[PDB]
């Protein structure tokens, strides 16, 4: 991890990015604020690009498709909370998920979202914006803190508060037993497994094949190859997360490193080609009067 860059939000007294993610264009940087506006930003010079208000409460989350045609914001306290962007031509506004905490894009073909609203599961057509599934069930619900229901690579399964679930016949397949408060899981980029906190599950057998300790209370990224997974712990204004991030090989598990950047992580993400890391991190205490988070890029 050599650093390779470092920026502040221009025309700040204090910088408020809260999140980031590499837009269609390699040097580009997407980036949420406090004040919740996306910015793109140069990720060499740090030169602010382009700005656009999203929401009126910070932004908590961002996933630009891959044809760069359009993005996913989630806010904290907005009405509505999540919502998808046009970004050809002109940015304008798609359609809004009026309760939704957090959302993502389908995986495979990226014509579906999937917004959670507390333990519920909400799947969007991205053309008509129109709910066409509602994924819960009260009696095999493990009402985790941080649940983010997501999609697995081919977009017929869907892991929702460690229930998984077969998106054709909305049927709950499997429900995981919680071995912790928060934490509710990942597939894993191969199909074959998913990782929910500790606990590396097998898909087909449902065989527990891996025990990961240090992943314990971690939000899991993944590099683009899928050979390398990153892991930042929940903390114990507030971060979601404390200052170190931990990298482990996808195909075994095995870790690879430990970095303390000695700051509160806000968030990672890696360019599609995996050349980097870039990392939110607050240069502030949860204690200061305004958040001061710098972006660090570092070379893997
Ligand atoms: C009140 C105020 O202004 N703030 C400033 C901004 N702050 C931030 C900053 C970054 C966040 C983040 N980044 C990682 C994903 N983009 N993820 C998230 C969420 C999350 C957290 C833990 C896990 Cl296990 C999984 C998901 C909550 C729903 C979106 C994902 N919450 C965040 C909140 C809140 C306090
Ligand atoms: C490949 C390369 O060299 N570049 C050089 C610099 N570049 C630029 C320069 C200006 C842009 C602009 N106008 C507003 C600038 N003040 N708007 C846009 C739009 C946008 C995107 C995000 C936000 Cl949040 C707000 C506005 C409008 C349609 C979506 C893009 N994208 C821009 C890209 C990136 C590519
Ligand atoms: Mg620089």
């Amino acid at each position: 991890f050599r650093p390779i860059s470092v920026f502040r939000e221009a025309n700040e007294d204090e910088s408020g990015f809260t999140c980031c993610a590499f837009s269609a264009r390699e040097r580009f940087l997407m980036l949420g604020t406090c004040t919740g506006q996306l910015k793109l930003y140069n990720v060499f010079s740090g030169q602010e690009e382009a700005s656009y208000n999203c929401h009126n409460s910070a932004i908590t989350h961002l996933e630009p498709s891959r044809d760069g045609s359009l993005l996913l914001t989630s806010a904290t306290w907005s009405q509505p909370l999540s919502a998808l962007w046009g970004m050809k031509s002109v940015f304008d506004m798609k359609h809004s998920f009026t309760e939704d905490h957090y959302v993502e894009f389908s995986k495979h073909s990226q014509d579906r979202v999937i917004g959670t609203k507390g333990d519920i599961a909400h799947i969007y057509d991205i053309q008509t914006g129109n709910k066409l599934l509602t994924l819960f069930n009260p009696d095999l619900a493990n009402n985790y803190k941080r649940n983010c229901a997501t999609f697995n690579p081919t977009d017929d399964l869907v892991l929702n508060d460690g229930v998984l679930w077969d998106v054709r016949s909305a049927l709950a397949i499997h429900k995981f037993d919680k071995f912790n408060m928060n934490i509710s899981g990942v597939f894993h980029p191969n199909g074959l497994e998913v990782i929910i906190n500790t606990e590396i599950w097998d898909l087909r057998t449902f065989h527990l094949l891996h025990t990961v300790p240090a992943l314990d209370q971690c939000r899991v990224v993944f590099n683009h190859t899928g050979t390398v997974m990153y892991g930042a712990m929940l903390q114990a204004m507030k971060s979601p997360f404390g200052s170190s991030f931990r990298t482990f090989n996808a195909t075994d598990y095995k870790p690879i490193a430990t970095i303390d950047v000695k700051r509160n992580i806000f968030d990672l993400c890696t360019d599609t080609k995996d050349c980097y890391l870039a990392v939110i991190e607050n240069q502030g205490s949860m204690d200061a009067l305004n958040m001061d988070t710098v972006c660090r890029l570092y070379e893997v």
